[PDB]
């Protein structure tokens, strides 16, 4: 009961020139992912307004970040609105057929990769430091799916058998062997300060034994 | 059958800010209005994607910039998803009360009025060069609503008697006195390449007899 499902082909085009193109600020994945989580907060605290029961699956709308040397995994934990199975499936919640068309365009207008997330398909980015990501989502009223892409054409969904999370997104970055800086605390902590201090939500960065 | 409803007072106390504080960047206004419509429209595109039957009030997703001298106006339509009375009444949409908060404290740690989209709030920008703005809204299955404030702590809201709008929002900046440069065909084209070269819907500077 695990589907496996092809990328429409402009996002396997997307992935491929983020994964193929040479390009030193892999840095700016970070602030993409950091964003869709504020967003992803900002949204179940707007729809929390008018529905207060809308918090009784967690009333803290928060981010963590956790790094594990071992795993080799960096980890963005959010308590925002998460993503039914439809918007897995349908590009993490964005309109990346369109998205992509105009960054590519805006690519040849000019642009650098770092302006991804003005074309609502920042998400992607993570393939600029991760082999593999995992993003594991729990909406209220829909059950917690696990989505996950090594990129190549596919991705898969399954219904997510860990640890319950109650409602938001994790989304689990399993990293190239060259692109272990960001599992270091004074790494992680930079970028945070540089392009994410502005954030409306506190970011907790974990430590590790 | 116009309601007359108060600013909460966070919002009341952004909006005295914006139009109290001195800052001449005033026109930084028309990217946020533009980013406002940009999401608007891509929240219909999402939608479209699984329901193709949302577009039948509009195929045609774009923004229209209008000005008109006569009236001191300058109208920024888009065919966005529209807002429903409750979320027009609820700040437009934004998580106003929190986002206020934040941009309160980071104009203590240093940024600026240009920043404020950063805190979800941009609308409020209209009033660095608009006296009174007028929003005209239609979401799909709900009737079109104007909204409408002079600032001084109140808006109202009534059900809409002009032209119907298929489907998208309206916002009417009728413009300080001494703000009529935004009514300039050459002022507008050159802050829409400034700021909003990459919006990914075509923007159409109407012009005037
Ligand atoms: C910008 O488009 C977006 C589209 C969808 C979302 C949403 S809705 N629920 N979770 C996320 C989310 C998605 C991702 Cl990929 C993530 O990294 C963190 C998240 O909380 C956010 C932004
Ligand atoms: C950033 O928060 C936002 C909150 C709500 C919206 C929405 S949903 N439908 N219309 C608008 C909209 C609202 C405004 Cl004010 C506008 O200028 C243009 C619009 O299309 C957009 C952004
Ligand atoms: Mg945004």
């Amino acid at each position: 009961e695990v589907e496996t499902f092809a990328f429409q082909a402009e996002i396997a085009q997307l992935m491929s020139l983020i994964i193929n193109t040479f390009y030193s600020n892999k840095e700016i994945f970070l602030r993409e992912l950091i964003s869709n989580s504020s967003d992803a907060l900002d949204k179940i605290r707007y729809e929390s307004l008018t529905d207060p029961s809308k918090l009784d699956s967690g009333k803290e709308l928060h981010i963590n970040l956790i790094p594990n040397k071992q795993d080799r995994t960096l980890t963005i934990v959010d308590t925002g609105i998460g993503m039914t199975k439809a918007d897995l499936i349908n590009n993490l919640g964005t309109i990346a057929k369109s998205g992509t068309k105009a960054f590519m365009e805006a690519l040849q207008a000019g642009a650098d990769i770092s302006m991804i997330g003005q074309f609502g398909v920042g998400f992607y980015s993570a393939y600029l430091v991760a082999e593999k990501v995992t993003v594991i989502t729990k909406h209220n009223d829909d059950e917690q799916y696990a989505w996950e892409s090594s990129a190549g054409g596919s991705f898969t969904v399954r219904t997510d058998t860990g640890e319950p999370m109650g409602r938001g997104t994790k989304v689990i970055l399993h990293l190239k062997e060259d692109q272990t800086e960001y599992l270091e605390e004074r790494r992680i902590k930079e970028i945070v300060k540089k392009h994410s201090q502005f954030i409306g939500y506190p970011i907790t960065l974990f430590v590790e034994k």
